Parts: structure tokens; C-alpha cells; sequence
């Protein structure tokens, strides 16, 4: 059956995590590391083993972890982490939770990062701009075995909530028209698209950034989305982020697969000559999810 | 994985036909639906192999415009002639993968908009106005159904889904949670009595998918029974976690209602904090955002 | 202008005193709130010249702390003895500015968690929980008020307003829009029976503020009446337009509420398209802009 | 009454605007114009007059222009404006509203930016590709009045930046507070303070906001950097002490602003673990604000 519990919007927040620091560099993107004087993610925690049933069917409170106490544990563990990633921390969680609590037999941890970005002063080392936009993540998941050996049998990072939008050198042309068809064909939109990317690595130990040179960094996942979009006269989303995710697996072959799900949210125009006017389109979606593999 | 399709699809029709014929419970005064006004949030995602091309060589010739499928929800709204959500997904899927053989899978996930009853003075009484209706953010129903086309051109259901969503209960005394693992990671105390509020998402599955269509009526569960059963168990349980309880509550509609193979819930613990204790009223306040989550499934097996 | 407070401060009460009493009108069944949960989220701004050097110097000695504003509202709800949220908002209010005489001037808005009854099956019989509430995210009464500290001690109030929001209300059929300019900037068409969408937010004055207060509730005007009116309104009236539906909604309060002094309407229209015509119709959401009314129906105005 | 009317959310972007070059740099900001490939507004209007009364009393929609009809006239207007601020944009658009319909006394508009960030492309900054920022944002509030000799006059005007969420890891303390029955904050010499700021500001000289003589614009995107700098330069004593601060120094800054206006939210997160880097969680919902004017 299904039957887990646990804790969402853990939020933490560390100062002076030790610093990401020897990453490969790709073309596409500056990126160089982490200086870590402000590191934050939201957890969120799951847990199931058999023997939290009475825990249900009884009321029996007796093997269970309170999920207040969940959110202890991860603030905590937070403050001890050694390491230098989302990955990392999340695997730390993991094993620790499972070697505390033998009757926990899976473990499944979302992290989101909240992304800060530098600030001038007369780049400031104290004060960081908190950001809403594009924000990296990571998945794991953890089980016991009858051994009691303990495996990740899961392990994903990715890219969240970034919103591009092309102004030119966009089309949408050819798809099938019939009764139900009203868009007309369009050689040069300005297409807007939302953008959650994410990827699996070939040896889940990659992700930890122990050996940094390894390390697959979302900012570089962001730069290669906007030089391909850039680069690419696109003749739909599902063509855009097909050649996205095979420059990901050209610049990454420690990467297994990429993952896309994006939606379409571009303008209907409203001045064609004339520079040109447009305007927000009405509340329906597009949405395209594809992996490419590898 | 490949897939594609629309979000966020709202349609609005009036005078469907009404929902009657339904088997009533002890926990529920519902009775059917008017459907003066119909109300429903689609998600439609397609998949087929023949779909390749779209993504690896940018050929559009095989691609439904997602905003032609928004005019084929919308459209099939008009003329849909059932009674539930439910029917209303497989008179959508079945069509669309009649209308286009090269697809090969559609998911549909439907949630009602919910509309309420207003109060009206009109020729000398006051009533419920037949025109006017209060539109709702609380709960809702919701519907949820996968079909695939098999190589001999026949369409299959190969998973049907339905629910409730977005139910928000506090019962303000009689519950309590202690006896929970306390240690060096605790700081939670032990509360023999605590105002629980619980955030409610419910889901359940037919024996048989053809229930939930409403094609005979007196087999289909109506999400607002599904509702009254929840508050009424809450009420009737001494409660010893918020586990303990939606146990109880998938047990009461398993026993109501047999034609259900199981219910699968997903809650939340948003539980106030208390402020003052003295002061039989009491002060509490919002708390903080960690909030706690249970999914579980109640099934034939819990059953006596 | 120098203010500063504490907002999204929620407290929640369980047995209230009760409000009852009230008088009633044929618009509504509304005969009161038991109060079994009452909960309110107020947001709290204070201001005062002494406060100048918390910001000029960095001094803190005059701060009250705005966390200290928050245990205020929310020990102050325990010790209410009142029926109203406008009551609390005048209790909390008069209470600070006695506790600190130094802030001049308190404004104080509160807006209802409402919550909703719910069936039970116990002791035999199906009926309304005095246990389990369901939370809701619909339309909720509010509060506002503004009093300040005079030279003698004295305390006056200097604003008061109540109000319905978050009203959302579709009417079906009995609604045009037509006769309106139609120039090189109109695309719209008339249309002579439209769906028509208001999304509601009602504010009324009273002529004196004690009424607001419900120490006496036979004058206390209920935000649950004033939805009832809206709705009964909204049903009877061919509406000509969102502005003309409005003066009528207004004309109604007043006119059943004669110690109200004034009503004012923010609305917004969210009026569905159409997308098929014959089959009963069907119609989807907007484009994101929404046209809206603000208006107030006074005395002048009657009758 | 009080009586309005109009349409909110009339969203419009522009491609290829004139771009603001010429601005006055200053200290604090490395702001020297604007591309703009790419510009987006949100816009709110608000007309009133006299003789919109029978629309509401009557039903009588003779004077009323449709609310849509003003949506398609702010998106047309974008397309002809030729200047090169949203400040500019507004005063184009209530000039030619009014100067449209004489049976409307005023017209009150709210301008919000749309905020496009540059990006990466293969090895330099793109100028076809962009992305859509929810963080910080510029905004203009323009009033506009016809008067009863039918000359028109702007009544108010002020700029902003909205949504600004900045956190100090340290150097701020919150100390010397009033401490009675109703105290439990404890006082702290060394906490992470994390402001929400909102920031608007108003010319001496209204024609100054609109970008025709840009050594004389004062760009959002200069005020934020002078609230982060301002921000980082000081041992905060409170927020009250730091948005004064910030705002003297836009007065300084740019002699040609009458005032500076602060609203301002306390968002600053609870401490965990203070002996490891510290760990720090998320507050509860309630929030502390401030609102001061700084004046010239
Ligand atoms: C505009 N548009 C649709 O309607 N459908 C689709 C699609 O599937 N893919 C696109 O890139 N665009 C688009
Ligand atoms: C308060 N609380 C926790 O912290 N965890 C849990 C749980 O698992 N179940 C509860 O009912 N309450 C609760
Ligand atoms: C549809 N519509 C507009 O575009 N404007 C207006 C208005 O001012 N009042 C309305 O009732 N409807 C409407
Ligand atoms: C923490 N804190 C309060 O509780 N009030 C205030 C205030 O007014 N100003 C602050 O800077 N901090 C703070």
C-alpha cells in the first residue's frame, strides 16, 4: 500500500557552507563555483516502512518520529554538513535519518534551493538580493534493504522556473488543421517559454560534488538553455528543448538523461508594424515533457 | 517519456443535465446536482510514438495544436449529454483518439469549479436564486482518467481516478497526539488535547470504471458524500493523530460504499499554535510553515 | 508620513460571546454567530512625532516592538468580552493608546477567517457540528479603524469602516451591455444577455460608530446580510451594467439600514467569453485584464 | 462622491523602444540606460467626471468608454509612444485620453515594469533572448486633471521600485527597545536582516520623470543599487534607522528630487543553531513594516 509521512517547507538556511570550488567550466557559461556565505533549501522529507501500519490502523504512536522532529533533524544536520551541494546534503540527511531509525525502511527527499544573488556596494560579501526566479534542486531516494544494507535507488537534480522568452527567429508552422483548429500558422513568434530541466548522472556520486570536476552546476544547465535557444531558429518548444537537451548531454557524458517539462506562455500581438506590440494570452497552457537519454 | 498538451482549459456550461438517481448515506444530505451551471478545469496530455519527429526534427506534421485541443474540450462541453465529471473525461478521450489515430495515450485530469446556492427576494418569498451563484475557492470535485488505443483501433480505461479536493477541517477539541517517539531531536510536547486542522485531499477508484460515469447513477460516489462522511468521522473520533483519523475515514467510505476498491488520501497538519491556555475558550495563532503530510491508502484488506 | 506595525498577525478565539439580538430584513435569514471559533487577522500601524529619532538617530528607547504589537492583539483577544470584530478593532485600540502614551495615532484593520458548519452523524441523528469547521477561502467581513490620542488624554476615534470582501457572483442571464461608445478604440460588441461575473467588495459607514461596535446589535449592520442583499439585488435586476447594478445594491443597504451613512463598491468584472452559442452555452476564463467600478451610494442618493 | 471606473492588468510589451541612453551615472550603480529590445508594462487606469453619474444612476451607458475600449487604447498608444520611460509612457497616455474625451475630469494611472534580465549566448550578452524576472521591478504613478478653463494638469506624479528583498548576513542589531508585559523579543546585537523594500520617489520638476533630458531621469535601477550599497555601509540599528539612511543618500544623490517615500516589510529569519556559519528557518507569518518619507 501506499503510506508515508513526513515534512514540507523545511526551510533552512546556512551561512558559510564551504565553498563549491573546482567545477569544470563549459563555453556556455561563467560559472566557477559557490562562495557559500549564504546557502538556503527547502526539504521536503517523506518516510515509509511497514511498520508504521499500527501508526494508522491503531493509533499507535509508539514508532512514530514526529514530523516536527523531521524538521529538527534537517535544521541540524544542516549546521553539521561538511560538504558542498544540495546533492550532498540531501544524501547526508538520508543516510543519517535511516541509521537513526531502523524501522524507517525508505526515504525520499525533495530540496529546493532558495537562490540569492550578489548585491554592489561601494559585490558586497553581507547583503544578498533573495530571488524568485530560476532555482536549482535535487531529489534522492533511499531504501533499507532485508540486509540492512542501505541504496539510493533515485537520484535527480534540476532547474526550476526558468522563464525565456525569444523576440525573433521562432515559428510554428505546419501542424495539422482541421475542425478544431483555429491558430494560424505563425513564421515568426516571439516564443516564451517556462523551463523545469533535470538530469541523472551515470554514477550517482557524481552528484555529491566530492569530486567537483564532476559536478553538473544548474547555473551551467541555465546558459546552455539560453545559447541554444539563442542559437536556434526553433520551429517549436518540442524542437527547442530536444537540441537543448543534446547540447546538455554533449557538454555533460557523466549526465544520463535529461529531463524537460516546460510550458508555452508566449504573446498574442496586437501591432504588427510600426518594433511590435503584444499582450499577455489568456490563462491556457501549452506544456511539452520529453527526456532524452545518451 | 513524451508527452504533450494544455493546462489551465476552463469551460463554463449551462443547463447540463442533472445529476439524480443516486443512492443516499447517513453521513450526507446530498441529492444530486442541478447543473444550472457546470464548471470544470481540464489537463489534457497526449503521447505516441509517431510524435518522435516533433521533438527530433522540428516536422509539425503530426502535431494537434495544443489550443486546438483547448477547442476540442470546449466544444465537446456543448455537446456532452452526461452528468458527471467523470463522464464528461471519457466522452473527451474517447472522441479525440477516435479523431486522431496516431495517438496512441490522452490523460485527462478534470476539476470542478464549484458553484454555490444564493438567497433571493423575487415575487414576495425568499428563495434560492435559479441565476445567481456564489463562486466557490473551497472544496472541490476532481476526476482523473488514462485510455490508450490497442493496436485493433478499440480504446481502453487503463487507470480512473476520483476525487476530492482541498478540503480545510479544524476540530477545535477532542483530539490528542502523544506517545510519539520523543527524543534528542524532540521538541514537539505532548498535547492530550489540541485544535486539529487538517487540510484534506481524497481519492478513490471503482471495482468497476463504469460506475463512475453516472450512467447509473445509484453506483456513483459524489464527492460531496465523500465530504460528509470526513466531517462526520472527525467529529465522531477521539482522534490520536491525524494517521489514526483518515484511516477511519477511508474505512467509513469503503463500508458505504462497496462498489469502491479503495481510497487513497493526502493531508496536511496545519495545526495552530496556542497562545493562552486560560481565559473553557482559548487563544492560538497561525503557525510557522513546516506542516506535516501523511499519504495512505485504505483498501479491501482493512476491511472486516 | 511615518508609521510603522505589525500585519498578517492571526488570532483565533474559540467561545466568543455570542452575537445575537440583531434585527433582521427580508434579504436575509441572518439571525447571528455563535461564535464557537471566532478568527481574525489584523493588521496593526501606529504613529507618533516622538517616533521621529527611532528613525533620525537609531534610537530605540520610544520603540514598542512590533513583535510586542503582535502578543498585544493576540492576549487582547483573549480578554475581549465583545461580539464584533469592530468592537476588538475599538478595544485593542483604545487599549494601546493607554498603555503607551506616547504614540499618537493607531490604525487597525482585521479581516474575518470565516469558517463553515459541517454534518455529524452522532447520538442517533445528522446535524450541524458544534466540533468540526470547515476553513473558508470565500467572502469574509473586515474591519477598519483609526483612533488617536488628543492633547487632554482623550481618545477619539477618527475612521471607522466595515465590509463584505472577496464576493464572487456569476448571474447567468438577465444581463446587457449596450449603448456604450463604440469608436476607433472599440472592439467590443454589444451584447444584450451576457453572464455577468462581479467580484465584490462592499464597505459601509455608519452615521455614529457606536452602532458598529454591537454592544447595542439591534443597530449592528452584519457583513452576512449585506451579501444576501447583494445577491438578492444582483437576482432581481435586469442589469444595464456593472456600474448600474451596483447604485441599486447601494440603494437597497441604505434603504434597509437607515443608521448606515454611505456604502461604497470596489468591483471587478470577470465575465466569462463565449465559445458556442446553440446547443444551454458554454463559455471559458478571460485574458487577464479586468474592467472595475468604485462607487459610493450615499444619502443624497435617497428619496 | 468616490466615483471611478477602468481596466487593471493591461499588460503590453513593446519591442525595440527607443532606448534611454545619456542618464547621469552616480556611486553607488553601474546604470548607464536602457536597450530596450524588450519592454514590458503592466497598467492600471482610473477616469472619472461628473457626468459619469447616469451610467451608474441610470443605466445609462451614453458616456461610458467601455473599460476593454481602454485596454486597446493603452496597447495602440505603447505602439506610437516614441519616448523612452514608463514614467513618459503614462503622461502620453493621459494626455491623448483626455484630450480624447472631454466628459472625463481625471485619469489616474499605475505603470509596473516587467522586468527582462539579460542572458548568456555562444560568448556574449543576447539580443534576441531574455528572461522574465519576478524579482524587482520599476514603477510610475501619473494623476492628470482637466480643469474648468480646459487646461490639463498633472496633479500627482512619483516613481518607484517595487519588490526589492534584500538580507544582510550581519552587521544589524535590534537592542533598546520598550521591554514590558508585552515584551519577549529578545534584544539582538548581531541579527541577519532581511528587508522587503519598496521605494517611490518624487521630482522637484515633473517633466524630469520623463526621460526628455535623461541627465535628469533618476532610473530605478539606480535606486536599488544605492539601497543595497547604503544596506551593506551600515551597522543597522533598526529598519526604521537603515531606510532613513538609504533615503538620505537618494536625496544627496539626486538634487532633483523633492522626497523619497519607504514602505518597507521585516522578514528576518529565526536562528537554529549559533555555534557551528550559523543555521536560521523561516519566521512565522507575521510581519514587521515601516512607511517614512525622507523630504529634500
Ligand atoms: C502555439 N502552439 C500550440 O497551440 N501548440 C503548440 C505546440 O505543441 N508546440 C509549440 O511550440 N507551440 C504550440
Ligand atoms: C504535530 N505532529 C507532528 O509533528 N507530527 C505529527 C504526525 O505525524 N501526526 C499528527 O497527527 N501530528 C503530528
Ligand atoms: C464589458 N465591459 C467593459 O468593457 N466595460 C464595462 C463597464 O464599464 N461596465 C460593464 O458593466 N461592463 C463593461
Ligand atoms: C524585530 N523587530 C520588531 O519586533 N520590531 C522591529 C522594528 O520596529 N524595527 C526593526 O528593525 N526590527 C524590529
Amino acid at each position: 500500500r501506499v503510506m508515508y509521512y513526513g515534512k514540507g517547507d523545511v526551510f533552512a538556511y546556512r551561512t558559510y557552507l564551504k565553498p563549491l570550488t573546482g567545477v569544470r567550466t563549459i563555453p556556455e557559461s561563467p560559472f566557477s563555483g559557490r562562495d557559500h556565505i549564504l546557502f538556503g533549501v527547502n526539504v521536503k522529507i517523506s518516510v515509509g516502512g511497514t511498520k508504521l501500519l499500527t501508526s494508522f490502523t491503531k493509533g499507535d504512536n509508539s514508532l512514530v518520529v514526529a514530523t516536527d522532529s523531521m524538521k529538527n533533524f534537517i535544521q541540524k544536520h544542516l549546521a553539521s554538513y561538511t560538504g558542498t551541494t544540495i546533492e550532498g546534503f540531501l544524501e547526508y540527511v538520508a543516510t543519517s535519518f535511516l541509521k537513526k531509525y531502523s524501522h524507517i525502511e525508505k526515504i525520499s527527499l525533495i530540496g529546493e534551493e532558495i537562490p540569492f544573488e550578489t548585491t554592489f556596494a561601494v559585490a558586497s560579501e553581507l547583503v544578498f538580493k533573495k530571488s524568485r526566479n530560476e532555482y536549482a534542486t535535487a531529489y534522492l531516494n533511499m531504501v533499507r534493504n532485508e540486509d540492512n544494507t542501505l541504496n539510493i535507488t533515485e537520484q535527480q537534480s534540476g532547474l526550476a522556473g526558468l522563464q525565456l522568452i525569444k523576440v525573433s527567429g521562432n515559428s510554428f508552422v505546419g501542424f495539422i488543421r482541421d475542425e478544431y483548429t483555429t491558430l494560424p500558422e505563425d513564421s515568426n513568434r516571439p516564443l516564451f517559454v517556462y523551463l523545469n530541466i533535470k538530469w541523472k548522472y551515470k554514477n550517482t556520486e557524481d552528484s555529491f560534488g566530492t569530486n567537483p570536476e564532476n559536478y553538473v552546476a544548474a547555473e551551467q544547465i541555465r546558459d546552455i538553455a539560453t545559447s541554444v535557444f539563442h542559437e536556434t531558429e526553433t520551429l517549436s518548444i518540442q524542437h527547442l528543448i530536444y537540441l537543448i537537451g543534446r547540447r546538455i548531454l554533449e557538454r555533460f557524458p557523466q549526465l544520463q538523461e535529461v529531463y524537460f517539462e516546460s510550458q508555452n506562455h508566449t504573446w498574442d500581438k496586437i501591432v504588427e508594424e510600426i518594433g511590435k506590440v503584444y499582450t499577455e494570452p489568456c490563462p491556457p497552457y501549452g506544456f511539452q515533457c520529453f527526456t532524452v537519454t545518451q
